[PDB]
C-alpha cells in the first residue's frame, strides 16, 4: 500500500530489499517479449504511485523466495 518512491527513489527502494536478495523488474512482465501478464501492474506503476518497500517490492523487487506483494 501507499509509500511512493519515484525514479531514483524507486531504484533506491529496490536496492534495499533485493540488493542482497537478487534482481529482475517485472513491470506486467517475465523478460524481453512479455506482455501484460501480472495484476501486480508494474515496477513503476507500483513504486511510485502506490507500493513500495521491504514487503511491497519483492513481486517486482525480485520475487526470488517470497512471492510478496500488498
Amino acid at each position: 500500500g501507499p509509500e511512493t518512491l519515484c525514479g531514483a527513489e524507486l531504484v533506491d527502494a529496490l536496492q534495499f530489499v533485493c540488493g542482497d536478495r537478487g534482481f529482475y523488474f517485472n513491470k506486467p512482465t517475465g523478460y524481453g517479449s512479455s506482455s501484460r501478464r501480472a495484476p501486480q501492474t508494474g515496477i513503476v506503476d507500483e513504486c511510485c504511485f502506490r507500493s513500495c518497500d521491504l514487503r511491497r517490492l519483492e513481486m517486482y523487487c525480485a520475487p526470488l523466495k517470497p512471492a510478496k506483494s500488498a
